[PDB]
């Protein structure tokens, strides 16, 4: 569970949540 994996899943979930949230 390195810090890299955190940013990866975090970024994907973020960019997704953002794009999705907006419209």
């Amino acid at each position: 569970e390195s810090p890299e994996q955190r940013a990866t899943r975090l970024k994907r979930m973020s960019e997704y949540a953002a794009k999705r949230l907006s419209s």
